[PDB]
């Protein structure tokens, strides 16, 4: 039962459960080529930007930040 939120590059922020499913749900906070699924399961640029800094690689991907809760 795990619990994100994902802050956009201006401070608005969104909280979910899932990544993917968030991501799926909301392609028009991105640019359309960062939320086309890609095989490697599946990843998106999106996806994968947000998780390495969820790992703590990166504070934010494009300015998106991400945090545990």
């Amino acid at each position: 039962a795990k619990r994100w939120r994902l802050t956009d590059p201006y401070g608005k922020q969104y909280e979910f459960s899932n990544l993917h499913h968030f991501i799926r749900c909301n392609n028009n906070l991105f640019t359309r080529k960062d939320v086309v699924w890609k095989r490697t399961g599946e990843y998106c640029n999106a996806s994968a930007g947000l998780q390495n800094v969820v790992a703590g690689k990166s504070p934010a991907w494009k300015g998106w930040e991400i945090e545990e809760i």
